[PDB]
């Protein structure tokens, strides 16, 4: 099952999340991406930041080599990291990602975040106070460079991530705009359901892609351990019991029924296989209303590191 993007390409509505924290050996991404493909995932979400494109790319190539899939069956996403927003750095960044993954093109290239950072060696250049050293870049210029990447065939589609409505509007209203973003990949789950942003995106034919749809990996770098654990929510657990599914499946299905494309990260073989069951059942209107009632403006990613950034999208 796919949705048609505003540039004519097609995106599978369920995607595999590949990020794992640095404490996880790099080789694991190879193993789990192959498992994901074997389970039925075709949309695979990576990024320069993840330090895994070589392993994820190898998994894709391996599954093409053994005849399981063809390149055209896979929808591969990468993302431009924030130290590469200056327009002259965009195509080189994409070319580096392609080289790592050993792919001729990405299906989707995203601006990972609107929060531009100082260019250089470090992924996350930080001051002595812990905050990231910011760069002030007109993102419309970054976008123009993204458009050139699509015209060159390096990316089939281009989009953004972590943009709010105002930031999207800035791109959409850019004079001489050639390609609208096909999507906005954002934090989205029952505790932070982004309903207003979703309505806006639908009105502009921009797909909303949900990350942390299962409540995030709760990494101590960015997430308060006090934050309620999404999958422990009693409404989600009651719905799981009602449907004889799992809280994760309820959370994924919720997104699909709102017209949101949903990612799901798992590095566990059993959970990877479980997550594809999202297509096997439905939630009723009353179920959906119960889940909508959980909305509580809880973005799990919530750190000083970026809450002070001039382009921080949340308010
Ligand atoms: N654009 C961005 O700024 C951004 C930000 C965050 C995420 N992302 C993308 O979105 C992906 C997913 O988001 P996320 O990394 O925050 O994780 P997530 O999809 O919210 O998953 C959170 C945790 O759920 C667990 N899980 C998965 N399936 C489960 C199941 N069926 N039952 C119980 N637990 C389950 C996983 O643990 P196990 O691995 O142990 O199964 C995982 O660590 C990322 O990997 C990345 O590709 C993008």
């Amino acid at each position: 099952q796919c949705v048609k993007l505003n540039d004519g390409h097609f995106m599978p509505v369920l995607g595999f999340g590949t990020y794992a924290p640095p404490e996880v050996p790099r080789s694991k991404a190879l193993e789990v991406t192959k498992l994901a493909i074997e389970a039925g995932f075709r949309h695979i979400d990576s990024a320069h930041l993840y330090n895994n494109e070589e392993q994820v790319g190898l998994a894709i190539r391996s599954k093409i080599a053994d005849g399981s899939v063809k390149r055209e069956d896979i929808f591969y996403t990468s993302k431009l990291w924030s130290t590469f927003h200056r327009p002259e750095l965009v195509r080189p960044a994409l070319e580096n990602s392609l080289k790592k993954a050993q792919l001729d093109y990405v299906d989707l290239y995203l601006i990972h975040s609107p929060m531009s950072l100082k260019p250089g060696e470090e992924l996350s250049p930080t001051d002595e106070n812990g905050k990231v050293i910011f760069d002030i870049v007109d993102l419309c210029t970054t976008w123009e460079a993204m458009e050139k990447c699509k015209d060159a065939g390096l990316a089939k589609s281009i989009g953004v991530s972590n943009f709010n409505r105002r930031q999207l509007e800035m791109i959409l209203n850019k004079p001489g705009l050639k390609y609208k973003p096909v999507c906005n990949q954002v934090e989205c789950h029952p505790y932070f359901n982004r309903s207003k942003l979703l309505d806006f995106c639908k009105s502009k034919d921009i797909v909303l892609v949900a990350y942390s749809a299962l409540g995030s990996q709760r990494d101590k770098r960015w997430v308060d351990p006090n934050s309620p654990v999404l999958l422990e929510d009693p409404v989600l657990c009651a719905l799981a019991k009602k449907h004889k599914r799992t809280p994760a499946l309820i959370a994924l299905r919720y997104q699909l029924q709102r017209g949101v494309v949903v990612l799901a990260k798992s590095y566990n073989e059993q959970r990877i296989r479980q997550n594809v069951q999202v297509f096997e059942f439905q939630l009723t209107a009353e179920d959906m209303k119960a889940i909508d009632g959980l909305d509580r403006n809880l973005h799990y990613f919530n750190s000083d590191s970026f809450a002070s950034h001039p382009n921080y999208p949340y308010s």
